[PDB]
C-alpha cells in the first residue's frame, strides 16, 4: 500500500516532451497503454522482461501510453523524436555507450 521506493522512475533521465526512435538492425522498442510515467518505471525496471532490461522509456501524456526503447538519444544507430506531450525516461545506469 505505498510503493514509495518501487517506482524507478526516478533513476531515469528525465525529458518531457522528447521522445526517442531507433535506426540500427539490434534496435527496437516496446509499446503499452498506461496512466503514467511512474507506471512505466515498475514497468521498466522490472528486468527479465525487456531484451534490453528496459534501458530508456518514454510515456505519451497526451496517449497515456508507454515506450520502453532498449537505448537512449545517446546510443547509435537510433534518433531522438518529440511528441509536443511524450516523456523521455532513459536510466542513467543503462545509458548506451
Amino acid at each position: 500500500g505505498q510503493r514509495k521506493r518501487r517506482n524507478t522512475i526516478h533513476e531515469f533521465k528525465k525529458s518531457a516532451k522528447t521522445t526517442l526512435i531507433k535506426i540500427d538492425p539490434a534496435l527496437k522498442i516496446k509499446t503499452k497503454k498506461v496512466n503514467t510515467a511512474d507506471q512505466c518505471a515498475n514497468r521498466c525496471t522490472r528486468n527479465k522482461g525487456l531484451p534490453f532490461t528496459c534501458k530508456a522509456f518514454v510515456f505519451d501524456k497526451a496517449r497515456k501510453q508507454c515506450l520502453w526503447f532498449p537505448f537512449n538519444s545517446m546510443s547509435s544507430g537510433v534518433k531522438k523524436e518529440f511528441g509536443h506531450e511524450f516523456d523521455l525516461y532513459e536510466n542513467k545506469d543503462y545509458i548506451r555507450n
